[PDB]
């Protein structure tokens, strides 16, 4: 039974799992799983647990809290101070990190600050398989110059670079160890799918707070008084612009969202900006959920990507909003996207070479 360590800026305990949490759920099923949280913070409710191991759903969690963390100042002239701060951070891992590294068979570094600990991992445990999970491009996160360089530096020495999107590969300075392993879905999405939460009529759903654009709903609700818009986990309340045909929900647990997704007529990824990476079309978790069911989606043009059943609009552009919805209403529901479950996904994250279709560069 292999022992796993996940390094990330998430904490495993934060409600509303991201991709890394779902992977970590799978790791916990396979072996001793540790999850070692790095870097107003979402993790503040956990502050009284800082610097101690807490067990959560079978995972050993640690929220490392230093006085200051290294970060991108976004000031070219402050760059030697940054590098100094990152080097310092990197040079003072807590004993607990070091111990967990020693104990691991596999260390997973999520894209971001975790990069600063790859060299450390190799010194502490050269036998550990080093898996980098590129949940995001470094440039999108806008990491400090130090993290980019360090990543370019260490990237070839990683055992696995598991990119959520092949579109991530251009900015990854390595080849032989770069694989494509997109997000999984819950193995029982279709079982969670229902009973239906909706009565008669036309229902559209949006889930998640990422770049949440209320203006989408302001326009859409007015233009489609016959569509009921279910806005879940927007991170926001009832925008005063919403028509009465918008229902605003608090944060819902993933499982409870599923019925609202399966039984909608179309879904919506209402990102307020198109200043988004090209890979977001692949890496969007909500879009994936919609895609699993063949639910037509309305989303900005920037995240349609290479996908059928996605109707682009320009945020801020009422007409394009209307036009995309008009098409999403008439789109047939077809499961175009192949969606591996989280377990099958975690299998390729960990051993992509055993699944040679994941290779992004010429095979051995």
């Amino acid at each position: 039974r292999p022992c796993y360590l996940v390094l990330s800026s998430h904490d495993f305990r934060t409600p509303r799992r991201a991709n890394i949490h779902f992977i970590t759920d799978q790791l916990a099923l396979r072996g001793t799983t540790r999850f070692f949280s790095l870097r107003g913070d979402m993790r503040l409710p956990l502050d009284d647990t800082a610097n101690t191991v807490v067990s959560h759903n079978g995972v050993d969690c640690y929220l490392w809290r230093t006085t200051v963390h290294p970060f991108n100042t976004r000031r070219s002239w402050l760059r030697p101070v940054e590098d100094a701060m990152f080097r310092w951070y990197a040079a003072h891992p807590p004993k607990q990190l070091l111990d967990w590294m020693r104990e691991s068979d596999v260390i997973v570094f999520e894209s971001g600050i975790a990069v600063a600990f790859i060299e450390l991992a190799k010194r502490v445990n050269p036998a550990a398989k080093l898996v980098y999970r590129a949940s995001a491009g470094l440039s999108t996160i806008n990491v400090a110059s130090y993290i980019e360089r360090e990543f370019d530096r260490v990237a070839p020495t990683l055992d696995v670079i598991a990119l959520v999107s092949p579109a991530m590969a251009a900015e990854v300075v390595s080849r032989d160890n770069v694989f494509h392993v997109g997000h999984g879905v819950d193995h029982n999405l279709d079982q969670l799918g229902d009973p239906s939460p909706y009565a008669e009529g036309i229902h559209a759903v949006a889930v998640g707070s990422m770049l949440f654009d209320p203006e989408f709903f302001v326009v859409a609700s007015k233009a489609f008084p016959q569509v009921t818009f279910h806005v879940i986990g927007s991170g926001m309340g009832r925008h005063p612009g919403y028509g009465d045909n918008v229902i605003v929900y608090g944060e819902m647990k993933h499982a409870q969202t599923i019925g609202y997704i399966k039984h909608a007529r179309f879904g919506i990824a209402p990102y307020a900006s198109e200043q988004v990476p090209v890979y977001l079309a692949d890496s969007s978790m909500k879009l994936l959920q919609y895609d699993f069911f063949g639910l037509p989606a309305v989303c900005p043009n920037a995240v349609v990507g290479p996908y059928k059943s996605r109707f682009g609009y320009t945020p801020g552009n009422a007409d394009s909003v209307i036009a995309a919805i008009t098409q999403a209403l008439e789109a047939p529901r077809v499961r175009y996207r192949q969606c591996l479950n989280w377990s099958d996904t975690t299998d390729r994250v960990l051993d992509p070479r055993a699944y040679p279709e994941t290779r992004l560069y010429p095979h051995p």
